């Protein structure tokens, strides 16, 4: 087999794996490509870009701890982040596992290409906002931990891009082969 690289727009509540897990949704129902696995797993409760490959050398390169790969997320949060909170995310906050590297953080309109979550977001008293967040590290649940730290907890997390790859033109639950 040649190197296959598959981009997948992962739905909410689906595990980033092909191996069966009782009680959980997995990739086989969505993707017919065999012998591929994640180069960078994406959490079950996250959504968006999952890069899959059959090439272990490529997967090792892409996932190398410490790499500083750029990742772009669209994040729905409770409340409207203030300018000071956004400045803090940009510059760095100290989580339980230490300071965060500098990052991008901007308050954006809800993108029209956005898809609704299934099931939809569970109101009235609390407004919501969307952020575009750009990170260069990937600690456990980092975006969720960062937005909570500044007082604006995450309601939805969509990974839009990872290094050279993005969700461009990829609907929820759809995949495409690049190479």
């Amino acid at each position: 087999q040649p190197t296959r690289v598959i981009l997948f727009n992962k739905p909410y509540d689906v595990l980033p794996q092909f191996t069966d897990e009782a009680g959980r949704k997995t990739l086989k129902e969505f993707i017919p490509v065999q012998g591929v696995y994640a180069a960078g797993r994406l959490d079950r409760d996250s959504e968006g870009l999952l890069v899959l490959t059959n090439n272990g050398a490529l997967q090792a390169r892409l996932t190398q701890p410490g790499k500083r790969t750029g990742k772009i997320y669209y994040v729905q949060v409770e409340g409207i982040p203030t300018q000071d909170a956004l400045e803090a995310l940009r510059n760095g906050v100290t989580l339980n596992d230490g300071p965060t590297l500098p990052a991008g953080a901007e308050l954006v309109d809800e993108p029209a290409w956005l898809w609704p979550r299934n099931p939809p977001i569970r109101r009235k008293s609390i407004p919501t906002s969307w952020l575009k967040i750009t990170l260069y590290e990937g600690r456990n649940r980092q975006v969720r931990r960062m937005t909570a730290h500044v007082g604006f907890p995450t309601l939805r997390l969509i990974r839009y891009a990872m290094g050279d790859y993005s969700l461009d033109n990829l609907a929820n639950g759809e995949w495409r082969e690049v190479t």
